[PDB]
Parts: structure tokens; C-alpha cells; sequence
């Protein structure tokens, strides 16, 4: 007997910037390595890993997240003020409250802006881009930032001879806005919950809390079941997300896999039939696994070298933790 | 050349039902004061609150997010087939990693489908409800279960005469889905990331980890801070909310802010300006402050109780940790 109202945001959505932030420390592999026992080649041909960077004592996921945005907006030739949202995707906050999302925003003068954490694994920042454009469209914001943040370094056991020389730190962000024509693709996503604990934290936070004498929590792989996963499911995702896009894969500019593995990403270049010129993402090998910041540090670091331009149409694929992925094909940012 | 294409989905979209689950075990105002100095009376009068509910030991924010969906899903006429994603919006799950999500999309059946966790303190359903409506809208989905769950009660320091009766255990989900009649208006919300501090985790989960023997995490709660907060900043919130949706406020039969203070709840009714008759969501009462699970227990209540009926004009307030508020005007499900 009384209606809600119906409203519209702007039909046309792209990635207007990217902004990368990485700590300043590089750990080679001979330090990693040297810890547990084994070799640089060992690493290096088993990942596609060669150094990777660490975050200093007083950094954060949410600082570093800070710093990744100031720098989307700065390419993005804008100030706080024109952001009306923030979505901050990381699986390395450690606090259960507050979210890090509105103190990355106060930290950017945007004290009072909407904002939320999601956590999907490594393919938070699929569902984050996602979710993002879905908002704006529905007329809820008209320009948003959305950031991938990651410590994972106090995380990782250096006694783990499976994982420790695998994950990393890093930030980077995406300023989400209108764009004359459309940006970014459908979310294709999806997930695998029997293998859940195929990448996990092996022991809760409470259980660790009530029993401090027991072992702390660490990160813990099993990498034939997240390589097997990956590598021959994530090609038909690829396939849904330029299914969705309308476009051909003989016409994708750029692969933006996420960097857990070298070698996963090279066999789903093969299978997703890609031109024998296209620009694939290998940011892994100066980085590691950042998890959820690795797709959008992926694309700066393309943007950055020149193998990727503004405009490129990119297929960006998640896989990781809790078993999710979040594809969508985008136009390249800056 | 080549343009991205664009998907679209159902024009309204609403709360087809609710389902909640509340844990058997009652603990009574009496039970609270052993560890601290009080009384029935002083606890219920400035709070609301007379018995919670506290979660079994075996139980989780993702068993009982599960045990929500099924009696959502029942409630709606669905099973799990009908569902295409799953949002779990929380603040106490206890891994860093893998999110409850997946687990809780498995548990239901429904193993492959799209979801994550979504963090924004107690206005996480607020954020959740706004992100699935949005999504449904722009055709990534056409059907979605999202779930608030809460296992606060580890959390708890039973020595802490300011809050120690203030969380309880629970979990509530909503299905949002096409319906005739527009039924979510857009979402209202934001954030005071300034005042991060008035609900918080004291120590992060590192910190402490790397100190086990030493004082464990709590939630703190600076109670002055957040009433005085809400009590004055939610009154144009809620205004927004139904602004958007085009209402006025003699239009709300069902008011259901976050049950945080029964005391800041009364106020925020009079400054809204609601029908002297209007119905005013009290589940506190026996449930106490469920964080992201109480809006859609309050709905259950208010059903259950046949206070509230299906389709009657409600409007959601929620506000909590990290200070972030999310709102929107709805019909009542179920
Ligand atoms: C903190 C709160 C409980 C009131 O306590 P308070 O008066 O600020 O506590 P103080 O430490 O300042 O102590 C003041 C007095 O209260 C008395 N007191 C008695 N029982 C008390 C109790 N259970 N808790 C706190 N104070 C109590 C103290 O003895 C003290 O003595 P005095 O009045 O003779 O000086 C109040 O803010 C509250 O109701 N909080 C929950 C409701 C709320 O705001 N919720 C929003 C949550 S999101
Ligand atoms: S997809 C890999 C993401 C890694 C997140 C794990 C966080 C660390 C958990 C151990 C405390
Ligand atoms: S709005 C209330 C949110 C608080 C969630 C409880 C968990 C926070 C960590 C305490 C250890």
C-alpha cells in the first residue's frame, strides 16, 4: 500500500587508477632458506619465487592499505573527498573489532565515508572489485576506493618446509569509478568448501587464547591439493569470465592470475588459449603470495615495467583460501 | 574495439523470509554478577537486557550461521539448489583464514557457490543485506542467503563490570530475492574511524601471540562514548534511510535499531518521530547484543510474536564497533 522508492546509480564502471604500496625490506631466498633446509634453485623452480618483501615492526595491513590508496587517488588525480566508500579486502587484520575499513579512511581525511572488510582468501580482492561495482551502479556511491592488504609475514612458521618461502607483505588499491564505457566485466565466483582447510590457520584464535602453552597459530598449505585445485579448474572460470564480458579469448590484452605458484599460472596460460603475446602477470617473482593484494600489485607492477598499458582488456583471476575464486575481465587503469 | 559487456538482474528485490537460531542455554542476570559487583535491577534497567544466550563449547559462528540458513531457506519454501551465494557477516570467527562462508555454503549443500565474509562491526548485516540486494540487481545472482552470526561469550571478560553482560551467542539469516514489489531500499552508511576504540579487540592477536603467557584479548567497550555516539547520530541516519526510500517517518510500522541499550533504542523512537503506535523491536530483552546477528533476530522476534507481520514497512538501524553504521528501510519477511 506504499512503495519503496526504486533507484539507479551509473551504468559504466572501470578501474580509474592503481595504487601499489611495498615494504621496504627484501628478504632474499638464502635468508628464507636458510632457516629451515634447503636452496635458492629449489625455491625459485618449485614457485617462480626469487625475493620477496617483508613488513617492518610498526606496519600494518590497514597502514599499509593507507598508503596504497593515497597513491590510487594520487593517479587517479583525486583527493579523499571524492570517494564516498572504501572497501578493504585482507585476511591479515588482527583484530576480530574494529574493522580496519573505517580507519583507513579517517587515516585519509575521509573520517566518515561508507565502509566494510570482506574476506574470501586470496580472491577477496575479485569479490571486493565485485562488490564494488555492483554498489556503484545501484546508486549507492558514485566513486570508490577498494584495497588489497596483506601481513602475512608473523603468520608464516620458518620451520615449515612446505609454505614459510611462499607468502609475503604488500598493499595495493583500485579507485573504482564511472567511466564513459564499461570497465569492468561480470563477477564470475564461486567456491569449494570441502577443501576448506587446503590453506587455513590450523588452530582458532580462542583455542590458542584458552590454552597458551599449547602451539601458537601459524598458516598451513597443502600444495598438491591447491596446485591440482587450481591448475585444472580455474581455466573454465577464466572461460565464465570472458563468457560474461562477450569477449573472445584470442582478445585478451593481460593475465592477472593470482601469484601463489609459477608454475599453476603457466599451465592455465596454455589451457586458457590465450595469444602467444599476451602480457602475463609474473609480479610473484619479486613479491611472493600477498594473498589478497596480489591481483592489484600485479597490475601495477604491468603498469609500472610497460608490458601492460591504460586500456589493455585484462583477465583477472582469484584462487586461494577457503577454496574461493573471483574472476572478471577489466579495462587497464592509470 | 571490443566492448565489456554488461549483465543486469531483477529490478526489486526483498527479504523473502527470515530464520534464526538462538542457542538452548539461558544465562540470567543473577548467573553475570558472580564475577563482578552488581545486581538484576542495575543490569536490566540500564541495559534492557534480563537473560542470554550463551553458544555449547562444540559451536561456532559458522555452525550456527549454518543452523540460521537452513530455517531461513525452510521459511522462504528453498532448499539449497535455490541459492547462488552466501554472505556471512561477523566479528567472531576465529580464523584469520579460511572464511565461514564456504564452510557454511558446504554444510548446506550447496558447495560450489559464491561467498565470503563480510566485517564492519555490529552494522555488518546493515553493509550484508545492502551488498546482496546490490549484487541481485546487477545479475551476478538472483538468489542469496545472507546470515548474521555471533559467538561473542569467549570474547567476554567475566571481570569486566562495564560490559561483561552486554554480548551474547547467536545467528539469524535473511534470503533476499526477486519480488513483485520493490522491498530494500538503498542502503545508508558510514563510519567514525576517529573513535575506532570505543569497541574494540585491546590486543591484536600477534602481539599476543608472541607473548601467550601474558594478559589474552578481550572485548572492551567504552560505554559513555558509543550511548552518547548513538544516542545523537543515528536519529538523521535512519532519517537518510528513509529519505532514500522515499517514506516518511508515520509511514515505519516496525522500528528494529541494533539492539545495543534499550535506553539509547527509546531515544532514538523519539527522535525519529515514529507513530505513537509504531512497533519498536526489543529483543534484547532475553537475547541481549548480538552484534551482526541482532536486526534479523529482532525480526524473528517481532514475527514470532506476531507483533510484526510480513510486509509491514520497517526500517534497520545498525550501529557498532570500529563506529559504522549501516540502515535501510525494508518489508518485514517471514
Ligand atoms: C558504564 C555504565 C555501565 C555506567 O557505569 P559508570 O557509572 O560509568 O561506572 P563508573 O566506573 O564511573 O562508576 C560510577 C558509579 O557506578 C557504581 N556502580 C554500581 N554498579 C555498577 C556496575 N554494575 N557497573 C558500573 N558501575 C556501577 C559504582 O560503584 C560507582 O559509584 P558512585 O556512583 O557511588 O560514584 C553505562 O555507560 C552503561 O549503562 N553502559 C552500557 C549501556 C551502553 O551505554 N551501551 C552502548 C553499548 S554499544
Ligand atoms: S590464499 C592465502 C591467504 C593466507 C591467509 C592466511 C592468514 C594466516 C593464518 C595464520 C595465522
Ligand atoms: S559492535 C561489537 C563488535 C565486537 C565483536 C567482538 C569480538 C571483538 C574481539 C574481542 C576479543
Amino acid at each position: 500500500m506504499t512503495e519503496i522508492a526504486t533507484t539507479s546509480g551509473a551504468r559504466s564502471v572501470g578501474l580509474l587508477s592503481v595504487g601499489a604500496y611495498r615494504p621496504e625490506r627484501v628478504v632474499t631466498n638464502d635468508e628464507i632458506c636458510q632457516h629451515i633446509d634447503s636452496s635458492d634453485e629449489w625455491i625459485y623452480t618449485r614457485t617462480g619465487i626469487k625475493t620477496r618483501r617483508f613488513a617492518a615492526d610498526d606496519e600494518s595491513a590497514a597502514s599499509m592499505a593507507t598508503e596504497a590508496c593515497r597513491r590510487a587517488l594520487s593517479n587517479a588525480g583525486l583527493s579523499a573527498a571524492d570517494i564516498d566508500g572504501v572497501i578493504v579486502t585482507t585476511n591479515t587484520h588482527f583484530l576480530q573489532t574494529p574493522p580496519a575499513a573505517p580507519m583507513v579512511a579517517a587515516s585519509l581525511g575521509a573520517k566518515g565515508i561508507l565502509g566494510f572488510d570482506l574476506s574470501a582468501g586470496c580472491a577477496g580482492f575479485g569479490y571486493a572489485l565485485g562488490a564494488a561495482a555492483d554498489m556503484i551502479r545501484g546508486g549507492g556511491a558514485a566513486t570508490m576506493l577498494v584495497v588489497g592488504t596483506e601481513k602475512l609475514s608473523p603468520t608464516i612458521d620458518m620451520y615449515d618446509r612446505g609454505n614459510c618461502f611462499i607468502f609475503a607483505d604488500g598493499a595495493a588499491a583500485v579507485v573504482v569509478g564511472e567511466t564513459p564505457f564499461q570497465g569492468i566485466g561480470p563477477t564470475v565466483a564461486g567456491s569449494d568448501g570441502e577443501q576448506a582447510d587446503a590453506i587455513r590457520q590450523d588452530i582458532d584464535w580462542i583455542t590458542f587464547a584458552q590454552n597458551p602453552s599449547g602451539p601458537r597459530p601459524f598458516v598451513r598449505l597443502e600444495g598438491p591439493a591447491v596446485f591440482r585445485w587450481a591448475a585444472f579448474k580455474m581455466g573454465d572460470v577464466g572461460r565464465r569470465a570472458m563468457d560474461a564480458a562477450g569477449v573472445r579469448p584470442d582478445q585478451i590484452d593481460v593475465f592477472v592470475p593470482h601469484q601463489a605458484n609459477s608454475r599453476i599460472n603457466e599451465l592455465l596460460v596454455k589451457n586458457l588459449q590465450l595469444r602467444p603475446d599476451a602480457v602475463v602477470a609474473n609480479d610473484i617473482e619479486h613479491t611472493g603470495n600477498t594473498s589478497a593484494a596480489s591481483i592489484p600489485l600485479a597490475m601495477a607492477e604491468l603498469l609500472t615495467t610497460g608490458a601492460a598499458k591504460p586500456g589493455d582488456l585484462a583477465l583477472l583471476i582469484g584462487y586461494g583460501a577457503g577454496l574461493s575464486y573471483a574472476a572478471q575481465v577489466v579495462r587497464m587503469p592509470k
